[PDB]
């Protein structure tokens, strides 16, 4: 593991509240070690004699030394939930960064409830580095002293107590890994049981239309049931363990009586002697025994802090680059796909030996049927994933040695999806872009014919969107889309499909638009419409991975091949 | 509390088990008090006068008693470990089950991550029905046998120690309204935060591709900081309330000894009966501090099952429908809308006045631009939403005095966007009649041209699929879609853009399957491309709310209005 070294880490800048905690743990094992001979000074001097005043003025004492170190025991109270809060901030804050900068194929991969879980079964770190906890660790690091003292008091009644704290031990070792596993086994099926709420909710409309609400109450039932026999198996290690603890403990203090007793009667010790050592036994095994009892929750802590550790060990996305040229600028030039070839993990291939030479400052298309890999070339480009062989080349360079920030500054994508997050339309709009100019949105949003209806809505550029934009239409949010790219002011525009639900009137003015720039930036357009197309410098048909061919659509038209049935059948 | 006599009547079935645990739980204190008083023979009877073999054996038969009340106290807790889990169970399936029978405007006003979070707030309830909660309150409730037992002992010690019961009661009325305040605060916090989280997974692509991973941290480190902030309001309630307990809990013990001592030098006691009186305190003051001790895990629960409660108030799909007639068993006949108005809550109307016949048997097709009202028609017509005024007609009878199992059986509905579950393609198919023949599910694949690229597939109908349906393009989801939908054999199918990534084969073959059919099937095409509306029977135009133009291809056509300047602009 690392997060122990990580944890030494967090502690590093406080240097002086740490000081202050020890030192006030100090005092108050003294102050209590202190008190726990009021016992003794009862039954030796004061009940024996029948020394009233003396009753009342000790008594009184030891009240006045038992509210100092109440008194402590609030200060480092403070102290430690302070710390606690500081380690529990910095933790949820670096597991959100690190999962943020994570690659695609791991999104791809795993299930958002999957994900979600791992994030939120981090409660259960504030849990065992709370206020008590600590105070409950630094108790039994303190009981040094009070065994110290114990063996200075007796030497058999110390071996006693001595003897207890190895069964203690023992018993610890045993419900170690027993413990650990039936508090992995319940988290894996409470992710489960997430991913799977998370899914039915997602397609509640579904489920709803076909009647499906019996089927998933089936499902998630069974999924509840294993979550249960999960925590019922973990939740009877830990009476297994109360029970022998709970032995442990009770044989001890009356073995100990037992022995002191014997002591008395053989003239070693005396009654309030023996009284005395058991008041101090609070200072030795109790903290022991709150710690044994303490365990599960620690025991959940480190499989949390494990399941997040196997998030945070993975490799960023600029962890898996090679090294960056520091002479490319700019991504305008030519683009060039070398023979790549690219299947989404182990399965079938979906591109086999592509190979595309677009001109610097020119729009093309590419076009095929759904499932040819348009997208794929799309995502290739924004060098979402690797090509497996072969690679992409912008003006003589690889993409894979051109830094990660500029391509993703330097190229805008429009999908056939757009993702509308919480905020204001002005916010939406300058999505990574914090600190444009108003104007230059005012422009973005007339270039992209977004100003028209943004400008209609009751706040004008500060209407808060919802979630995923439900109050905006299915082609206003497209625009959106459009204007947020071209605000970008990008190299290479990459429209995927982004024209699907605009009318004739807007698609006009976006294509306008996009004629109209320097002629500098290259647009590739992904189109499942060929009406759409007809204008473009060169034209290359998908089919099932492979550009079949390619050329302007007169040239396209005249040769009577696939895309001459393609404009026949869709016209 | 309402949920309380909930969780009371989950115990009904299982009243056995209570009584077995009370009759341990009387056993378990009944030992214990007897255990408590060999402080008592110790220090008067064996010490005194040096009885060395009669210590031997007293140690022993109390040793025996502690050993039967630790196998006492394992079965109860046997015992109550069960009657926990089950409880939990039932809490959870009954939240499930209701949280999907509501209606579709809950998950509309709701983000996911709200959702997930109450859901998962509900294992805050299980840590306060553990095996070991509930045996302390069994404690605090066994109790009082230890207070009379104190009572009858010595008067003066019992009163003195019934104070402290009384501070303890008014230190937790005191602390009862702030602390159930805090944990709905740093739940709702932990809300937004989940919810943050959610919506971030879910966009990741657009976060990347716009270099908004740094805008994004700042955010939820703001939502996590708020979190951070209401965490430690509430660790500062535990620091004084544990404080305020502990100095009550440690001048009580030292006020009882110092009282004790004075009665035992004024003669009204002996020291062995003050030492035997402060041991049973551990069965009269300790179960009560422990139950103290416990208020945050308590105030926690009963929380979270007021914000379960809360969605468990909700009035669910079903209980807000009329008294459906029950003489209606099949829905063909001619559906009209009468005046229909309708809006998504309190914003602007999105259908006003919208009349709207369709002949029984007949195609016909709902044309517009994006925003019209299209799907919201469809929504309307599967009772999803309810309009504001105004009656839809499925036949003489209105809509909303059929039963909604018949809406929801006898109208499929193919919506714009394809929702795939995790399960294999075969169970996929079925979603909410998984007892169809396996012949009748190759009948409607083959229909909807799904059946020739299932062959093509590892396990063929048994191949598992995605959480979303990755590894399946467009085209082949939107064709398992029809499939589905033609698979429930419907007396309305509407068709929300289903055929947008369809192939011109695939598009043709299904319109085939279309046009043969019971001849008594209303088919409801809402389609974008008025290409693929040419040849059905009828077609509505919508423009904004409006139905402006109605009629066949070539009367639209001839009239020479809006839908002639659709045909030409996009034709
Ligand atoms: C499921 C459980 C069922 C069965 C449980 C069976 C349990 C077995 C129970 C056994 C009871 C033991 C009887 C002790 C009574 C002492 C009598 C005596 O003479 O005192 C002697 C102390 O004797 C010692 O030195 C220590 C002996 C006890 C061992 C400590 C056991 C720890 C607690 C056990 C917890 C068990 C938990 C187990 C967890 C698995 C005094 O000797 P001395 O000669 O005066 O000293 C000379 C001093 N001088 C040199 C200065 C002069
Ligand atoms: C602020 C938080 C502090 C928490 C502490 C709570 C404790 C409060 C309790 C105070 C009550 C003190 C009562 C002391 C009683 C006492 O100290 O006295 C006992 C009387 C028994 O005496 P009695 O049985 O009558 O014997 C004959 C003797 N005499 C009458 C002939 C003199
Ligand atoms: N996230 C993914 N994980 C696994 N396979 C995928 C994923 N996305 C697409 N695929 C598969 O790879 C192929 C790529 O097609 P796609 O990029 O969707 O092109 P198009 O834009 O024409 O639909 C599809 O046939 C699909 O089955
Ligand atoms: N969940 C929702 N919440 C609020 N408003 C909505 C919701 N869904 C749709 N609307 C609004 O209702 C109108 C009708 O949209 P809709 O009919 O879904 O579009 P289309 O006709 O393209 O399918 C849209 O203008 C949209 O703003
Ligand atoms: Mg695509
Ligand atoms: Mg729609």
């Amino acid at each position: 593991q690392n997060m122990m070294v990580k944890f030494a880490g967090f502690l590093k800048p406080l240097k002086k509240t740490v000081l202050a905690i020890f030192l006030a743990s100090l005092l108050y094992t003294a102050l209590g070690i202190a008190g726990s001979f009021y016992i003794k000074f009862l039954f030796d001097d004061l009940i024996k004699f029948e020394k009233l005043n003396d009753l009342h003025i000790i008594s009184a004492g030891f009240a006045v030394i038992f509210l100092l170190q109440i008194f402590l025991n609030y200060y480092r109270s403070i102290l430690v939930t302070k710390l606690g809060m500081s380690i529990d901030k910095s933790i949820m804050m670096e597991y959100y960064s690190h999962v943020l900068k994570l690659p695609m194929n791991f999104f791809n991969s795993r299930k958002v409830g999957e994900i979600i879980s791992r994030f939120m079964d981090a409660s259960k770190i504030r849990q065992a580095i709370s206020g008590a906890t600590l105070t409950i660790m630094i108790d039994t690091i303190m009981a040094v002293i009070g065994g110290i003292l114990l063996y200075i008091q007796n030497s058999s009644l110390f071996f006693i107590s001595f003897i207890i704290i190895l069964l203690y031990g023992i018993i610890v070792t045993v419900f170690n890994k027993p413990i650990q596993n039936a508090n992995r086994q319940i988290m894996e099926d409470n992710a489960k049981l997430t991913s799977a709420l998370v899914e039915s909710v997602k397609g509640i409309e579904t489920i709803k239309s076909f009647g499906a609400e019996e089927q998933t109450e089936k499902s998630t039932r069974d999924k509840i049931e294993t979550v249960m026999k999960s925590s019922f198996k973990e939740g009877m290690l830990y009476i297994n363990l109360s029970s022998l603890t709970g032995i442990v403990a009770g044989l001890g203090g009356i073995v100990i009586l037992w022995a002191g007793a014997y002591n008395v009667i053989k003239g070693n010790m005396s009654g309030g002697q023996l009284l005395a050592f058991n008041a101090l036994l609070a200072y030795f095994l109790t903290p022991v025994k709150n710690l044994i009892d303490l365990q599960p929750l620690i025991q959940t802590a480190v499989v949390a802090s494990n399941r997040l550790g196997e998030i945070l060990e993975l490799a960023t996305e600029k962890e898996l680059r090679e090294d960056s040229d520091d002479f490319v600028i700019s991504l305008k030039g030519d683009i060039e796909f070398r023979n790549v070839d690219f299947r989404y993990g182990l399965r079938k291939p979906v591109l086999k030996n592509i190979n595309l030479t677009i001109p610097k400052g020119k729009t093309v298309a590419i076009v095929g049927e759904s499932g040819s890999g348009k997208t794929t070339l799309a995502k290739l480009l924004m060098n979402f994933y690797s090509p497996e062989k072969g690679d992409i080349l912008i003006n003589g360079h690889s993409i894979k040695n051109i830094s990660l920030e500029l391509i993703r500054k330097k190229i805008a994508f429009v999908s056939q999806d757009v993702f509308i997050f919480s905020g204001t339309v002005k916010e939406n709009l300058a999505l990574g872009n914090e600190n444009v100019d108003m104007d230059e949105i005012i422009k973005a949003a007339k270039m992209a014919n977004a100003h028209d209806f943004i400008e209609k809505l009751p706040l004008k550029y500060d209407t808060f969107l919802n979630e995923s934009g439900a109050n905006l239409s299915e082609g206003q949010k497209q625009r959106l889309a459009i204007a947020r790219a071209l605000l970008k002011k990008p190299d290479i525009l990459i429209l995927d499909e982004a024209t699907s639900n605009l009318d004739s009137i807007t698609e006009n003015h976006i294509k306008d638009a996009i004629y109209g720039l320097e002629d500098d930036v290259t647009v590739i357009i992904i189109a499942h419409r060929l009406s759409t197309i007809v204008n473009l410098d060169k034209i290359y048909l998908l089919k099932d991975g492979e550009i079949v061919e390619s050329g302007s659509h007169t040239e396209l038209i005249a040769l009577k091949g696939a895309y001459f049935k393609m404009w026949k059948q869709t016209e």
